[PDB]
């Protein structure tokens, strides 16, 4: 029931997309931030100095370069957006980053996830204690994944035509109402003019 | 699917109560005409006599597909068995040298976009790998299990029972036992093999 | 003379060491902390904020994992350490973590800088815009490098015998006088006992 | 004198161009061939065993990707040119290439060293047993390296204004004239319209 972090990219009759939704238990208050090409998860007024106390619970979870979308639940969003700004596949791009930025080390060993579309393709992957793991987003389904439980891509019909909206399923939409502890949303869209970012809130 | 039965390149590694292994098998339709050669601390997938220019009409088809470095057993289908060895040699964990390595040389570019499969094991953990024209993966190998990936169809981890008490009987299984009887077009395999005293290479051919 | 962050590294008559100092002119409101170890570059009291304003001015400068140090002007310094720590020579650690995190994306295109020390050798490196460079440490001298201007390793009598001293001369000592804009230092030394870390204020 | 492997890189008032030269003691009984985007180092006819007995003897020393040359002393070339033709800037792929490949394994620890260049830049790398080194080629100069001896960038003034030229140059023509044991030279040019590629014998 608890995923922790969660992502999902894809598309569907409406456009292509790559949504991320906070779950968390010890670490709960924090929301999504829109700044230019990116949306970041920050500590909510007042708790600035959580940051200070875990280095993986604020960072930036959406980054837009040019036709590409970035999202992750870590850093590794501005690796990976980095590269392919820099002229990079995205497999290579998603592989390189989570190679070298590996697992996040807490108690539980929190993997990295990521993914990233352009207008012909996507990628979606994972790095645990146990391995890496990059793989072609399905053209036929979008696909989800988390930081536990479901740390492996997972077929999902995922109903936006909106960021605003793509954002509020992640959080309370379809089977993602039955994983627990949401806090924050967010979503990026592209209906064929350009993306548009969205933050949600419960 | 289930029509296919050719899964062309194949490497097992794991361990069962003899010890530990891999085990690695050459199918081939295009290139029938090679063998296995042990030289030192290595197993070498070469042309047999009179085929030596082969090597010149595709680069894929001679390699070292086994390299022991220290305690370690590196098996995979193409050059980059040396490429993950040698940063073992040099101190990398299993992971990231398979990794890298693939990252890095990706699948083959022929007709089939063939992928680089790979497996590294030491006296406490296993990875196997493999790339191709989709992705990249390399995942631990499972401690209750021996596992086998091969460049076409297989192209994913499966579990399997694999027996054998020496490098002679591992390489002989991947060959014509169990489950490898049903995959096509076999040539020649090796294996190398440690029952706690030492890694032992061995070759056999059909 | 304006080096912006400086980091040195080798071995001179009492033991090995790294040290580390940040020079700074827009973000001159920082200190060092020492943690379990490592040592972070963080901002002073009533600064906090300041993280969220460019997110490469607070980060671990300095981690020890066993016997292996490791320093730098980011928080490479715990995707390298990692590594190390994880199994993986100095050389490629630092190669491999400064190939995937690049050049910081600021209006200068900051380099990223790194050097890690064991008890048998020690390399230093730098990614820019220009390029990567990896390399052997001299076992003769001990070098220095920064993000601006030399960004390139050069020789220095480093003079300590303990973390302390360490941290005070590359902030204030022989040449690194002449280097504008200090603001805060840090150091690990081993005389052959252990990494003990300091770090000196202006 | 003797530098073994030689490769150039740059641009002169003619064009753009990678030009390499294989110097050789003990294996020199090998010649440059043309095929299809590439030119490979092979063996002469009567010598062909001779890549069963050392693996870095036979390779392709030069690739051309669309608007991409590459030049190496090994197999790395394609390593290089394929992820370019994947989509990676030229910095990475040779970076990523050399680190992953490393120096070769044989009795001097051999270095392996390539240069890619194209429309809008050129760089040029080396692996060795003490780092890795990747830099952007001088807009205002033309630079080569070497496997031994030359394992740093050095300024050269490459006139040549063919492919042909290019690679007598390397192989017979000034500073190039006192670097001893010469076998073959390769060259790949482009004058604006296209690369094209030529091979010299002694
Ligand atoms: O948003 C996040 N991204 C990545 N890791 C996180 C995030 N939030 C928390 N963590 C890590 O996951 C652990 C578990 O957090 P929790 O499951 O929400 O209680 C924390 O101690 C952090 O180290
Ligand atoms: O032993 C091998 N290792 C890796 N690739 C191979 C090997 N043998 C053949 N190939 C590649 O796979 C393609 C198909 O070979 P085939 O399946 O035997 O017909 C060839 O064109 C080669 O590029
Ligand atoms: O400690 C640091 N490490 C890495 N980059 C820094 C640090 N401090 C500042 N920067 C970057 O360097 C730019 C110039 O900083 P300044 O030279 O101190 O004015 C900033 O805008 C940051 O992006
Ligand atoms: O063309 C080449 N490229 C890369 N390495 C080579 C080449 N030719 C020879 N070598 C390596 O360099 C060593 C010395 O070659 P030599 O200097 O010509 O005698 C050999 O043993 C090989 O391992």
């Amino acid at each position: 029931m608890y995923l922790g972090r969660i992502l999902a990219v894809g598309r569907n009759s409406n456009g292509s997309f790559v949504a991320y939704r906070v779950s968390s238990r010890s670490f709960p208050n924090r929301t999504t931030s829109i700044q230019e090409e990116r949306v970041a998860v920050v500590p909510v007024e007042g708790h600035e100095r959580d940051v200070f106390r875990n280095p993986y619970i604020a960072y930036n979870c959406i980054r837009i370069v040019g036709d590409t979308a970035v999202v992750s639940n870590g850093s590794h969003t501005d690796t990976i957006a980095d590269k392919v700004a820099l002229g990079m596949n995205l497999r290579d791009a998603i592989g390189l980053s989570l190679l070298a930025m590996d697992y996040e080390k807490d108690e539980l060993n929190t993997p990295r996830i990521a993914a990233a579309i352009n207008g012909s393709e996507a990628f979606i992957g994972i790095v645990t204690a146990d391995g890496l793991m990059v793989s072609r987003v399905p053209e036929e389904t979008p696909v989800y994944i988390s930081t536990y439980e479901q740390t492996e891509p997972a077929a999902t019909e995922f109903k936006a035509g909106s960021p605003e909206e793509a954002a509020e399923f992640i959080l309370k939409g379809g089977e993602f109402a039955a994983f627990t502890h949401p806090v924050t949303a967010a979503a990026a869209f592209n209906d064929g003019e350009g993306w548009n970012l969205a933050t949600r809130e419960m």
